[PDB]
C-alpha cells in the first residue's frame, strides 16, 4: 500500500505450505486471489489450447528408470554465467507479483535468495529496485526489459538495472503486442497499481491500464540491432527471451546475445503455436553449445526439469507455481515451492541414475509417439 | 403483421457487438434465431465429425512466434483478380440470410462493402440482385451459381449476374445432392421464403421446400464441359468451389477455371471426409501458382487466416461467424465480425514477423503429429 | 411368440420406421426389447473397446468429395456369385432373431427378400428352414454352419440347407469358444427358446442354455480339412468367415474356399484385437482377386459401404442395425433399415463421383494418421 | 491382534468370488478395505498417468483371431527355471498383503500353491515365514529383497531365504528412493505392520525399519557389483527387477543375473515414464534368450498374458488384481482371480490358434499406431 492500492486486496499471510504437487496450487490460489488478478495470472491466449500443449508436451518424451547406477546423494547444484546456484532453476521474470501477495516482488525475492538461486526482475514490477533489493539481501538478480520506443529511456532503465546489481539483461521479444487473453478481455481486467520502473514511458500510471495498452506503449519494431545495442550499452550478458524457432536462436547469437531463453511466455502470447518443450531439441541442436539455454513455459515437476536438461537446457525458469505459492504463503509459500522442485528433482535424479546436474544432461529419453492419451 | 411472412421471426435489431472470439457467437445467436433456421445454419452432415475435423485441422500445423523481425504496424491489405481488399478474406456465398436477420443479404452486403472486401452472392439468396445492390452501394461482388439443368436459364442467370456487376462467377459443384444433415431432417427444416434468382427452375417458389428438393432441381450431372461453357459465356473468371482432391483442381484449370476454391461446404456435404485445411497443401502444390486459391471451411481465428496463406491460399472465405454476427446485430453485427478478423490477423502478423500479407505466405509452420489432444 | 420362450416378451408390432441414422436405433430398440436379449444383441467382448474400434476404424480412411464427374442417377446394383442384388450389401448370419421380434427370422427374411438381396441363415436360428422359407418367398439365401463335432450330422445339416435352397455355405470359424461377453455374464443370459437346426448335437434344447455351452457343443478343432470337406460334400461355394489375418485368407483359398468373409463377429469374439475395417486392405492385397470378399463388423452408414468397396470388398454384410430395425418394426422396420442403407449409399456415390458400384471400387481414400480425435 | 502392529481393520472373510473382469475388483475391494490402506494398494506416482500408460499400452499391439488352426483344448502349463507351473503367471513380490486381508501373505500363498504356481515372497512381508510356509504347504517360492546398506545384513537375509527353501532371489532395484505417491501423502497413510521375516537381521540405518522408511533406510548406491555379490553369495538364480531400459538388462546379465524382471513397480516408482509393456520388446531383443524374462505392471486380462508372451516374456507376474481378490475373499478370493486368469488365457489361446504356451510365443501382433482412442 503506497500510492496504488485501492479495493484490490491481495493475500498478506506469510506461512510455509505443504506442496504435494504444483498443479493443486492453482485451484488453491483461486480461493485466495481476487478474481481479476487470479485469472490474469492463470489464464492464457485463446481457449488455452497452447497452455495445455505446454503441459502435455512433457508426455512426448518419457524418462527411463535406471538401476545399479552407483548413485547416492544427488547434488542439484549447478552454475550459469558465473553464478553458483542450489538447483538448475531460476525465477522467471513475471510482472504480477502484487496481484498475488501484498509483499509483491520483495516477497518472491526473499524466497529466491534464501533458496539460493537467481531472481529475474520484470520491467513491469509493481515494486521498485529498492524494494526488491531489500528482499534479495544481496542475492543475484537479472533484469528483464520491455523496450521503450525511446532509446534514451532504454539506456536509463538499463543503467538503473546495472546500478541496482543486475548481472544479466533479459530481452523479452515475444510481446511486441499482447496475446489474445480471453479471460482478461471477458473480465475487463485492469492493473490495480503502478509499474515504477517503466512509468517514464506510459501516458499516466499503469494503474488504470490494460496490458494491451502497456505493450503497445513498448517497442513493436524490435530488430537484431536492438540485441546488439543492448549488449553494447549494458556491460552485461544478454538473453533473448521468447524463442521457439531455431533460426531466431542463430540470429540472436550472431547479433551478440550471450544466452537463449526458450519460451512461449507461458502460452500468454501467440495462440495455436507448439508446446514449448517440443521446440527445445531443435533450438538446442542449432545453438550447439554456443551460449547457455534457459528453458521455460510449462515446468511443474522435477521430471520436467530433468527432461529439459536432457534435451539441451542449462537451467529452467519457474513461473506460475512460484506465484501461486506466493499467493498462499508470501515469501515462505514461494520458498515452499522452490524447495518442492529441489526435492522433486532429487527423487528423479536418484531413480534415473543421475549423481549430479551434468549426468541429467546425458539422459536418453523414451519417445512416445502416442501422445497424451497413449 | 408483415405480408411476406407466415410466421418465421428472424431478429431485426441492428448494433455493433463485442467479439472476444467467434466460437461464442454460435451459442449467442442460438438465443435469437428461430430453432429450425438456427440449426440449418449451425448444423452439418452426420454426427458432424467432419465439422469438428475442419476445426481440429488447424492444430495439425502450428505457428511459430518470431522475434526481432523488423516489423511494426502490419498491413492486411491484398489484391485478388483486380480487387484491392482491406484484408485477405472475402464473404463466402451463403443461402437465405433472412434465416439470420430481417435485413438478410442487404445487411450482409452492407457490412462487407463498408469493411472493404468482396461479397459473394449465393444463387439461393432470399434477396434479389437489386436488393443486394442497395446494400453493396457499388462494392465488389462475385456471383455463385447453382446451375439450372437448362442451358438457357444458366445463360440468363449469368447475364443477370454480370449485368448486376459480378466480376467473377463461382461454380459450386459439391452439392449435386444434399449432405445428410441430421439436424434439418429431425427439425423437418423447410425454407420460410422464396429464392428469386433460382425460382425460374423450381416447380414452386421455394417457400415451403426442403433443401433436398431445391438441390436436385439444380444440375446433378455437372461435367468439365460446364466449367468451359460458363467461362465461355460469361467472360468472367470462374472459380470451381468445393475442391478437396488435387486432381479436381488440375481438371478445373484445364477446363478453363481462373480460380480454385478449396472447401467442403463447411462440412454440410460429404460426411466422413477430411477437415478442409488438411487438403489444402496438396491442392496448392498441384495448382502450382496457375490460378489463385480461395480457401474455406472452418476459419474462426486470425491464426487460421495466416495458416491458410502460409499453406497456399491467396485469401480465405468466411461463413458461419459472419452470419451469426448478422443474427446478433444486422449489418453492424456482421461488420463487428469482419473487424474482429482484421484485428485478430494483425496481432498474428505482428507476432509471426509478417509486415504484410505476402510475408504471411512465406511462413514455415510447425508440424504437430500428435493430434488435437497432443 | 413361439412354443419355446421361458417367458420372453419380444416386440410384435410391424411398421415402417423413420431412419435418420442407424446409431439412434440402438437406444430406441433398448426401450422395447427385454433387458437380457437386448444386451445380448448390443453387447461385445470385454469393455467393448474393439466394438468401439470397429466404429472408429472408419475415420482412418476418409472419402474425398469429387466434382464435375459426370454423374447423375447412381446405380447401387451389383452381382455376387451369380446373384443380382439391389445394393452391394447382404444380411449377415445372426443367431438372435426372436430375441428382437416375435416374427423372428421369418420377419428378417421377408425384409431382405422384398428389398432384393441375400439372406444369411445362422445355424443358431430360433426358426426352422420351413419357417424362414415362407418369409423368403423363393428369395436367395446362404446358410451359415456352426459345425457339429460329428461328420454325419454336418452332412445332414448341409443337405437340409441345400435342399432348402442355399446357394452358398458360410463356415464361421472365429467362435470355437465364446468371446468374454461381460453384459451376458453379468445378466446371466440364457436363450429363452430353442435352436431347431443344431438341436441334434446339443443333446437337449438351446432353451435355458448359455451361449458358452452351445458353442462348446459345436466343433472346436476346425482345421483346413473342414473347409475342403464342406466344399466337397455340399455342391456349394464355401466362405470362411471371421478372417482378420491375411495368412488365413490364403490358407482358406488353398483349402477350397470360394470366398473370404472378413469379420471379427461384431467384436463379440476375440477382445483387444483390431477394428475390422483396419484389417481389410491387407487381406484384400493377399487375396488379390482370387475369390470374392464379403466384409463385416461395424458397417453403420453408406460411407462405410463405399469405404469397404474402395478397399477391396465385393459386398458388405449388415447386422445389428437391421436387427434393431426388426425389434422396432418387424419386417417393415428391418426393411426401413435396408432401404436407408440403399439411399445413404446413393448419396455417397453421387458426392464421390461414382455412377455405379464398380466406380466405388476405384476410389482413392484420404489417409488420416490422427485418430478419431483428429 | 498382534500388540506390536498398529490397529488396522482389514477384511477377514474367506469365500470364492465371481470374477467377470479384474478391473471391477478395484471398486469392489474399495468397499471393504480401510480407505488409507486401499489407496496405498490402488494408487500410483503423481497423477497416475504412468499407471494409466501401463493399462493403455496393451492397446498398442492387438491380437489377431486365427482360424482353422486345428486347436482344441489349450494347455496353459509352462516351466521357468525348472519349476513346472499351471499357467504362465506367478505372484509378484508385494510386502503389503495385510492391507487387503487379515491372513496377509499367508492367504495369498495358499491361493498360489493351491492353484499351482510360484509365490514371490517379499522379505518385508507382514506375515511370519512360518505363517506363509503353512499357507504354501510345500509349494514353490521365490524371495524378494532390497539391497541393505549393511553387507552382513544382505548375507543374513539371503541365508534366511535359502534356508526357507527359496529357489530364486529377486533383487528389486527400482526403489532406491520412494515414488511420489500423492494418494498416500494426501491421506497421511502410515503402514501398520512389522517385518517379522527380516526383523532381527536389521542393522545400522535399517534398525527400526518399516515399509514407511524402507527405500531411504536401504541401499541407494546399488552398483553392478551388488548384483555380482548377491549372485555369488546366494546359491541361487537372481532376478533383477524394475528394468525398463535395455542397457540395464545387458548390465544385469553381465553382472551375473540369472533373469530379467521387466517392471515399473505398478507405476509406484518413477513418474512420467513409459507404460511397462511398451518397454518389453526392446529389452527382449537385447536379452536375446540369454536368461528368462518375467514381465509385470498392468496385467489384467488373459489377452495381456498372451501379448507379453508374444513380445518375449517367459511368464508374467500378477499384483493388484490378486490383492483385490484377497480383500474380497481371503485365499479363496485370491484363488478365484488366479483361476479367472487361467480361464481368460485359455479362451485367448483357442481364438488365437495356440495349443500350448509355446505357440503363444510365436504370435504376430497387429501394430496400432492410433492410440487408445483409435
Ligand atoms: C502472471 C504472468 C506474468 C508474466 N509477466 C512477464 C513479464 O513481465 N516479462 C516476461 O518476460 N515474461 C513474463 N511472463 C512469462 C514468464 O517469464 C514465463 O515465460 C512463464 O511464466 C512460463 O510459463 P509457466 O509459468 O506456465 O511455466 C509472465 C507470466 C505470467 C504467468
Ligand atoms: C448457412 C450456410 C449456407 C450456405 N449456403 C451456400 C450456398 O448457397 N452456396 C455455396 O456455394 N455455399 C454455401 N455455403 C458454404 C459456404 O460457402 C462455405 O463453404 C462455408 O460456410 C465455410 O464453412 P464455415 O462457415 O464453417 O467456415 C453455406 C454455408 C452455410 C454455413
Ligand atoms: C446378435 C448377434 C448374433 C450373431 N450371431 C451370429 C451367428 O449365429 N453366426 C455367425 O456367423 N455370426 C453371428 N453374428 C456375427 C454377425 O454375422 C456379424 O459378423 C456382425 O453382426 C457384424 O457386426 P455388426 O452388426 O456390428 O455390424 C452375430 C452378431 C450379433 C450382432
Ligand atoms: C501395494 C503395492 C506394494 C508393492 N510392494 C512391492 C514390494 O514389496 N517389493 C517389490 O519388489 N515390488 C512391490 N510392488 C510391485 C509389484 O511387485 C509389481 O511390480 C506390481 O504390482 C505390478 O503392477 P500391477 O499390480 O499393477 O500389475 C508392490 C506393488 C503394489 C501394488
Amino acid at each position: 500500500m503506497n500510492n496504488n492500492d485501492i479495493e484490490y486486496n491481495a493475500p498478506s499471510e506469510i506461512k510455509y505450505i505443504d506442496v504435494v504437487n504444483t498443479y493443486d496450487l492453482e485451484e488453491e490460489a483461486s480461493k485466495v486471489v481476487p478474481h481479476g488478478g487470479f485469472n490474469y495470472i492463470a489464464g492464457a491466449s485463446g481457449d488455452e489450447w497452447t497452455k495445455r500443449a505446454n503441459d502435455r508436451a512433457w508426455k512426448h518424451k518419457l524418462l527411463y528408470p535406471r538401476l545399479a547406477q552407483d548413485v547416492e546423494a544427488p547434488d542439484t547444484s549447478t552454475e550459469i554465467l558465473g553464478h553458483k546456484i542450489k538447483a538448475p532453476f531460476i525465477m522467471a521474470p513475471i510482472a504480477a507479483h502484487g496481484l498475488a501477495h501484498t509483499t509483491k516482488e520483495a516477497g518472491t525475492a526473499r524466497a529466491v535468495s534464501e533458496f539460493g538461486t537467481i531472481m529475474s526482475i520484470s520491467a513491469y514490477s509493481g515494486a521498485t529496485f529498492e524494494e526488491i533489493s531489500e528482499g534479495l539481501n544481496g542475492g543475484p538478480r537479472w533484469f528483464q526489459i520491455y523496450m521503450a520506443k525511446d532509446d534514451q529511456q532504454n539506456r536509463d532503465i538499463l543503467d538503473e538495472a546495472k546500478s541496482d546489481g543486475a548481472t544479466a539483461i533479459i530481452l523479452t521479444a515475444d510481446s511486441t503486442v499482447s496475446g489474445n487473453r480471453d479471460r482478461d478481455v471477458k473480465n475487463k481486467f485492469v492493473y490495480p497499481f503502478g509499474m515504477p520502473i517503466v512509468q517514464r514511458y506510459l501516458r499516466g500510471t499503469a494503474e488504470g491500464m490494460s496490458l494491451n495498452n502497456i505493450y503497445g506503449a513498448s517497442k513493436q519494431k524490435i530488430s537484431p540491432r536492438d540485441i546488439e545495442e543492448i549488449a553494447g550499452h549494458s556491460g552485461l550478458p544478454v538473453f533473448v527471451k521468447g524463442i521457439q524457432h531455431p533460426e531466431d536462436a542463430d540470429m540472436a547469437i550472431k547479433r551478440g546475445a550471450s544466452g537463449i531463453w526458450v519460451s512461449n511466455h507461458g502460452a500468454r502470447q501467440l495462440y495455436e503455436a507448439p508446446g514449448s518443450f517440443d521446440t527445445l531439441p531443435a533450438i538446442a541442436e542449432r545453438v550447439n553449445k554456443r551460449v547457455p539455454i534457459v528453458f521455460d513455459s510449462g515446468v511443474r515437476r522435477g521430471e520436467h526439469v530433468a527432461k529439459a536438461l536432457a534435451s539441451g537446457a542449462d537451467v529452467v525458469a519457474l513461473g506460475r507455481p512460484v506465484l501461486f505459492g506466493l499467493a498462499l504463503g508470501g515469501w515462505q509459500g514461494a520458498y515452499s515451492v522452490l524447495d518442492y522442485f529441489q526435492k522433486d528433482l532429487t527423487r528423479v535424479m536418484q531413480l534415473t541414475g543421475s549423481q549430479n546436474v551434468e549426468d541429467l544432461k546425458g539422459l536418453d529419453l523414451f519417445d512416445n509417439p502416442y501422445g497424451y492419451e497413449y
